[PDB]
């Protein structure tokens, strides 16, 4: 049972249909899929936790598609953000995405047969569509009574001065309709994000049902908390970037030994393809040791070869 | 002069700024507009005042523009509606674009040199117009605080069995782009409609000082009442058209000799060219006469020839 085995290691938040979910995982291979917006030039921590849960997916026999947002990347998600995200310029943009698009690639498998990764651009949703076919045909789909309530939103509802454009109000829809495209172009029956997607998951669950009669489903992976309640995933002040252009090896592996005791068994799960009986054991022995505890130095090793292979770790230790 | 005279008739509802208005139009002729949707095969009494206020202003010597809508007739107006409107078919929408221009073109004059009147059409302003380039390029000057305050849809904010789609609630985005694009092509400064249209007028002001940095101005015609408080422009139940194959000149004649004592002295000063001296002179005749009124016949001699010509009186009268 996937989701048993995802919940062991702490990675659902929240699935939309629980039961209904797990039987047709159970019938056997679906496709799903997670998207990736063109905010930098860069993935960073944030994007980590479920990039390898489509790992997770295809190595249980799914087909995971990876989408990038040439789209919705030139809109901003508002989802659960005080201000608005700076617009970019096409050009840079479309840079970005290309970048994200290879960054991508290395944790997925493009040649393994049936369930073969699948690289997708939402540009290709839009791109051809006038502004009058969008506000109609999906548009008359959605209440603004239920857009104003939906959490993601509703902190920028309160004041004018801390509020939202019609730009960011629009997105949930266009992540709405990339799940009913992916779903009837591409056969894609389930989306992961973390747990600040879930309203942009459901808009396009309820949408698929509208437009297709199709049913699909949802899983969210939690967003990365530490016991301290500090900020996960920063390191001298910025973010920790998975290209080693922006995060040395070296400052990538040095986040991962800094890990709180509190904190290192549970990212030991997120974060690396250990069982949860070789990290369970860890936690034993670094119990009734007495020397330092040695799974930072695991985590480290574990994630550095993940996200930078053998050279980014010896580059890393050297 | 031209905005005191107005008032003396009960033509003005309200200005957005009468004293920089009243300047510009102490200057020179000016372009202003007014739009008409296609939200059915016809216009009726409802549509009346606003082309009739348009009319004046060309005698003034004043340079109007008929918008038909073209793209907003696929959107629908919500403002001051209790329920969603029905969508048209593209194809059905083009048909009544067609039909209404005609109904439109015989009160204007496209043929008096400089101020000759203009039949424009909003399609063109949309035709072209990719989703994200309006999510972006518009809907950033847009704030959703400010949108869901609008008090023409705020009670549609209450409930969602008594809610507004994303549709509706974008149609203040493309009527404010109107404006702008109006401005841009022909100098218009002025737009006119009914008191419902004041949000919608505002901001087409506000949007058009955003992306062109000039002031233009709204003037807004009272929604005709019936001083016994009931609906204006409702015979048996259903609308008057000015179609004389939806309403018989026969129907739209006897609905102005039907007409209440309170209303029939402010409905010649709306509907008719007859001076205020002569409406007066005419009110002191049925006052101290003995004799049945005169105002309901003149009324409804005036008004079925203005709409229906000449064929349309002699055949209300058989
Ligand atoms: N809103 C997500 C990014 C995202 C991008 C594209 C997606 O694909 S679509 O086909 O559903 O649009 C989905 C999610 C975030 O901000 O992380
Ligand atoms: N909303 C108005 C009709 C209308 C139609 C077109 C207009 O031109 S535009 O260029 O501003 O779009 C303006 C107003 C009504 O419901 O009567
Ligand atoms: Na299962
Ligand atoms: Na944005
Ligand atoms: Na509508
Ligand atoms: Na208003």
């Amino acid at each position: 049972n996937l989701i048993k085995q995802l919940q062991e290691r702490g990675l659902v938040a929240q699935v939309t249909d629980e039961e209904a979910l797990a039987e047709r995982l159970a019938q056997g291979p679906i496709a799903l899929y997670c998207g990736f917006d063109p905010t930098a030039d860069s993935l960073h921590l944030g994007h980590l936790v479920p990039l390898l849960c489509l790992k997770r997916f295809q190595q249980a026999g799914h087909k995971p598609v990876a989408v990038v947002g040439g789209a919705t990347g030139l809109i901003g998600d508002p989802s659960f953000k005080a201000a608005e995200r700076k617009l970019n310029t096409e050009e840079t943009v479309q840079e970005w995405v290309d970048k994200i698009r290879k960054q991508v690639a290395p944790f997925l498998d493009f040649d393994c047969g049936e369930n073969s990764a699948i690289a997708a651009n939402n540009y290709d949703f839009f791109g051809n569509m006038n502004v009058l076919t969008f506000l109609r045909d999906i548009g008359k789909h959605f209440s603004v009574n239920q857009m104003i309530n939906k959490e993601a939103v509703k902190q920028r509802l309160n004041r004018e001065d801390q509020g939202i454009s019609f730009t960011e109000f629009s997105y949930n829809l266009l992540q709405g309709y990339g799940f009913a495209c992916l779903n009837k172009q591409y056969g894609v029956v389930l989306q992961i994000g973390g747990s600040d997607q879930w309203g942009n998951i459901t808009s396009g669950i309820d949408l698929t049902r509208r437009l297709h009669q199709n049913q699909v489903f949802g899983l969210t992976v939690p967003l990365i908390t530490k016991a301290d309640g500090t900020k996960f995933g920063k390191t001298e002040g910025g973010a920790v970037w998975l290209d080693p252009k922006k995060t040395s090896p070296y400052k990538f592996y040095q986040f991962w030994i800094n890990t709180a005791d509190a904190d290192v068994y549970r990212f030991l799960k997120f974060f690396t393809f250990m069982s949860i009986e070789e990290i369970n054991a860890l936690e034993e022995e670094d119990k009734n040791s007495g020397k330092a505890p040695r799974a930072q130095y695991v985590l480290a090793e574990q994630v550095t070869r993940l996200v930078h292979g053998e050279e980014g770790l010896q580059a890393a230790k050297r």
